[PDB]
């Protein structure tokens, strides 16, 4: 019963790159090309455009997911790909084929201020997030920079309802 008008609160979480963190792990490949490794069962290469993003889910389920926003300084295309809460980069090897479902694309036209993305599959990541969420308090996102996006312009800000 809030008495100053507002009946529902709202709370929205901003993620925030770590390109700083990108930066780190191709410094350990540079070492190990000293002593080499023969990494040929499945070496790990990521594309100077992958930063990585973390959101810190400060409530366990008063927060609930009501449309994840992104925006841009200028138009452009980004790619977010999904990792099972096992499969992490550092801990594993990079794969193609071991990724689980597609990841999803978001992108703004110059004649657009909406961005068009694949609703189907990310409705389909959204309620497995659901769940993974809460039980871990934090999550890592990969997202690819396209042509036309500055290092750190990217903010990401997702609305979401606090009961």
């Amino acid at each position: 019963m809030a008495e100053d008008g507002p009946q529902k609160q709202q709370l929205d979480m901003p993620l925030v790159l770590d390109q700083d963190l990108t930066k780190q792990m191709r410094l350990r490949v540079e070492s190990l090309k000293q002593r080499g490794e023969k990494k040929q069962d499945g070496e790990k290469l990521l594309r100077p455009a992958e930063s990585v993003y973390r959101l810190d889910f400060i409530q366990q389920q008063k927060l609930q997911f009501d449309h994840w926003n992104v925006v841009l300084d200028k138009p452009g295309k980004v790619t977010i790909t999904g990792t099972s809460q096992n499969w992490t980069p550092d801990l594993t090897n990079l794969m193609t084929r071991q990724l689980l479902d597609p990841a999803a694309i978001f992108w703004r036209k110059e004649d657009s201020d909406a961005m068009d993305w694949n609703e189907a599959d990310a409705l389909e990541f959204g309620e497995r997030l659901s769940d993974l969420a809460k039980i871990r308090k934090v999550m890592y996102f990969l997202i690819t920079f396209g042509e036309g996006v500055e290092p750190a312009n990217l903010k990401a800000s997702v609305v979401f309802n606090q009961l």
